[PDB]
């Protein structure tokens, strides 16, 4: 399964909040305040045709800094895990 | 304008080599050897009438992964390495 562009509406925004909420448990940057997920947002669907889960890559502004966050999502349960959180990075 | 994922092929391979060739002029990572373009490759089309394009690539060179952004001018066809960051983790 491949990567595709997705929009930055409510579902993506809540992915962003998840990422920042998970990074705040780790503490690597000190306490971040979620601002917004910006374009572009990418999803990889991991797989007759049957979806197992997804991988999201997002650019998340928090505390007015840009970070790159990768999130895995389970298709059946919608359990969610923060795989990576990099930055600050410049915009794509 | 819009971002899109594009297929990996000869075009991306040449952008990858360009990035590494340009970064080697800068010198920030020493002499890098091009290895591979890894998925995905993203392109943005910028409108003014087309003004130009912007590429984001994940480029393996000297067995380290870097993120490279390349701009391309529609009228001149000139290309520039805007940045080359890393090592970064895989997408």
């Amino acid at each position: 399964g491949e990567w595709e562009i997705i929009d930055i509406g409510p579902f993506t925004q809540n992915l962003g909040k998840f990422a920042v909420d998970e990074e705040n448990k780790i503490g690597q940057y000190g306490r971040l305040t979620f601002n917004k997920v910006i374009r572009p947002c990418m999803k990889k669907t991991i797989y007759f045709r049957e979806i197992k889960g997804y991988e999201y890559q997002l650019y998340v502004r928090a505390s007015d800094k840009l970070f790159r966050a990768d999130i895995s999502e389970d298709y059946k349960t919608r359990g969610r895990k923060l795989l990576r959180f990099n930055g600050p990075v410049p915009p794509p």
